[PDB]
């Protein structure tokens, strides 16, 4: 049926555009993964957890994205004035200027894999995706 | 701006819809990879590489999901009449039984997440991204 389709094509949709992503964000030295931690840290510093939890990625592979960001000096650790263990993950400058970067590539896919939509189509489908989003979220947890 | 926020919806919309069905077909034994096979070999037997291409997953993902579903009896590997080497995954009656029930599943979870829109909504929506799908696609690969 039609509902069906919906979601499998957002599916296709994502799974296009994640491998699309990859290739285009490798330039910047980047997976998809370590564009979408610096979109998460863009706007405040986050906890691995809820990263993981998110983002819908094992631990590990959060782990081994921060790593790499770390080491690539696009974000930091910054650990509690009293406590040690708790940890928060904080972008850096270089790291907003190479998210910046990333968000052009994003934005240059998307106006191309949109472009057979008109401004109105763009925000009707956009509006009536979203109540599909608050729906699954509020299902899947 | 929009364009950028209808991809990043679709996104979130997969992640979460992957994370929900992952639960909802444990009951039936099954992972959303596994029934994704199911999906792929229903309409007819699949090479191991276009399973993994098709969608977007590793090759030892793949090798795990068809190891599992066979001893399952789910799917069986059917090897040329004259070649070995050259593999076929062939779904299987309990398969197809078992998928079908995978897509009442995936159909009841998709009519609960599209409840807020009705079938002209859908239809149209479904139309619109359709072409989304077809332009990335194209880009993609
Ligand atoms: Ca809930
Ligand atoms: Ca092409």
């Amino acid at each position: 049926e039609n509902r069906i389709q919906i979601m499998s094509t957002i599916a296709k949709i994502y799974r296009a555009m994640s491998r699309e992503l990859n290739r285009r964000l490798g330039e910047l030295n980047l997976s998809y993964l370590d564009f979408l931690v610096l979109r998460a840290t863009s706007d405040g510093p986050k906890t691995m957890a809820y990263l993981a939890n998110r983002y819908f990625v094992t631990q590990s592979a959060i782990t081994a994205s921060v790593d790499k960001l770390e080491e690539m000096g696009l974000v930091v650790r910054v650990r509690d004035r009293e406590d040690a263990r708790k940890i928060l993950i904080e972008i850096t400058e270089k790291g907003l200027e190479t998210f910046n970067k990333g968000i052009e590539i994003y934005k240059k896919l998307a106006n191309e894999v949109t472009g057979d939509l008109s401004e109105d189509e763009v925000i009707l489908v956009l509006d009536k995706i979203s109540k599909i989003l608050k729906r699954i979220e509020e299902i899947s947890q």
